[PDB]
């Protein structure tokens, strides 16, 4: 019997609990609710009121979280006033032993009763099945989706890759594949990125692809809005803390584009595989500071192509997720000194050193709990 816990931080009164909790109660999921330091005394009375009407919520307030945090002599890893504090629900649901951990927006709502079953596909084992390549060593999730104006990449594809991606061959090919990460999908404003939501508002009106599991060599962002990953995988999938400066401008809003490519490349290197489809939720064009989104993304985004590139030509060593994650972690090291370019000032390159050090301290806690 598979256990799911998913995984949501917020700041919010509470009220996604009245709709998010049908589907987790019905499939007897568990839900993490990760409140930081602004979180407002209205979420604790939504997680209790909504315990006995069935659902299996938990929500440990800031004290809670930095006693585990002390213990595992990490009290210093996650920032509070972010959604990093994601990373605590994630050791949580570890620690506790659950199967599925499902990674979810305070934001999206399940539109099928199958929402957790679907994300159960991650312990599914390896099989032989349907796997998709791309001749560019790239896919783009959105073209499962019928969005509204345009045409449109997901936030974290790469931008050289755009321009020559139309002309790629795509296959299809019966071989053995093991998923372990499921990326589900979209409706309503899908996940693009700044740039994008700014150029062409794009509204995703329908699931029409299908589901598809990317060959070795083919890979494409995975998000922490809607999201399973298998229990083993979970220590490759630490949220990157943001704010670093990339020549004096802090980065914001990347952390799991990092996550999603850092597990991505561990999963590869291990035999295993990411899928993208359903189970899909529906997103609400909840609009803001458009701007402000693009002044925090533009930093990551002048990094991450020259990342991804070097990231194919960097072998990895490891037999489980741990250790190659930390192989990983020395890889970014040496890519830091590698990489050229315009973007690469001495504060952005050590950027990489400095995440590479916490990936570092995140799988540190891991050990911990997992040594007694």
């Amino acid at each position: 019997d598979i256990s799911t816990a998913v995984v949501v931080t917020t700041i919010s009164d509470g009220g996604f609990l009245d709709r998010l909790a049908p589907a987790l109660r019905d499939a007897g999921a568990r839900l993490i609710v990760i409140p930081d330091r602004n979180t407002g005394p209205a979420l604790f009375a939504a997680c209790e009121r909504h315990r006995r009407l069935g659902l299996d919520v938990v929500c440990p307030s800031v004290a809670e979280q930095q006693d585990l945090l002390e213990r595992l002599a990490v009290p210093d890893l996650i920032p509070y006033h972010s959604d990093n504090r994601r990373n605590v629900g994630y050791l949580m649901a570890w620690m506790e032993g659950f199967d599925v951990i499902v990674s979810m927006d305070d934001d999206n709502l399940p539109t099928t009763d199958d929402f957790v079953e679907r994300h159960q596909v991650v312990c599914q084992g390896p099989r032989t099945q349907p796997v998709t390549a791309s001749s560019d060593g790239w896919f783009n999730n959105c073209a499962l989706l019928e969005v509204e104006p345009t045409e449109v990449f997901p936030r974290g594809f790469p931008f050289h890759a755009r321009p020559a991606h139309a002309q790629a061959r795509t296959s299809v090919c019966e071989r053995p594949a093991d998923v372990r990460i499921n990326a589900g999908l979209w409706l309503g404003d899908p996940d693009v990125d700044a740039i994008t939501r700014l150029a062409v508002r794009p509204n995703a009106l329908a699931h029409s692809g299908g589901s598809v599991v990317l060959a070795e060599g083919t890979w494409c962002p995975v998000n922490s809005q809607n999201t399973a990953v298998h229990r083993d995988a979970l220590p490759a999938y630490y949220f990157l803390r943001m704010g670093q400066p990339v020549d004096g401008v802090p980065m914001e809003r990347f952390g799991d584009i990092f996550s999603g490519y850092f597990v991505q490349v561990c999963a590869q290197h291990l035999g295993h595989a990411v899928r993208f489809g359903d189970p899909v939720v529906e997103h609400p064009r909840n609009e803001h500071d458009l701007l402000d989104d693009l002044h925090k993304e533009v930093p990551a985004v002048r990094l991450l192509d020259d990342i991804l590139d070097h990231l194919r030509d960097h072998p990895l060593e490891g037999g489980d997720y741990l250790e190659t994650y930390e192989s990983l972690s020395y890889a970014l090291q040496e890519i830091a000194e590698r990489v050229n370019g315009r973007a690469w000032s001495p504060d952005a390159r050590a950027f990489l050193h400095r995440s590479a050090h916490l990936m570092r301290s995140w799988t540190g806690a891991l050990r911990t709990v997992a040594g007694t």
